[PDB]
DNA sequence: TAACCGCCAAGGGGATTACTCCCTAGTCTCCAGGCACGTGTTTTTTTTTTTTTTTTTTTTTTTTTTTTTCCTTTTTTTTTTTTTTTT
């Protein structure tokens, strides 16, 4: 469950960095609710249990 | 201290003259190795076919039967309607 913890991080991460990037470019701000997508973890650890 | 010079003495052998003789210069005449020409048979090069190991590919993994569970997309870009602001 750390691995699957570190697999998920890792993809929740790369997604934040994603919707920060195309909201960084056009000068305006971010919301940090909006940023994070909270099903990626539970999905991933209930589709891996 | 003996080179050098002067003086004297002795002898040895190269120069000279003559006689001889014998070996080569010259001239035919026969014939045979020396040389010009042709070429070879080994030597190197190139192909040719095989050999031998390595590497890659491909295919395979006893049969029959009975229950659940999860999934049978998803984000990401483009479009299109809606709402708000301005003159």
């Amino acid at each position: 469950l750390a691995f699957l913890f570190r697999g998920l991080f890792k993809n929740l991460m790369k997604e934040v960095r994603m919707y920060t990037q195309k909201f960084i470019d056009r000068g305006k701000d971010f919301n940090l609710e909006l940023a994070i997508k909270t099903n990626i973890i539970t999905d991933g650890l209930r589709y891996s249990l």
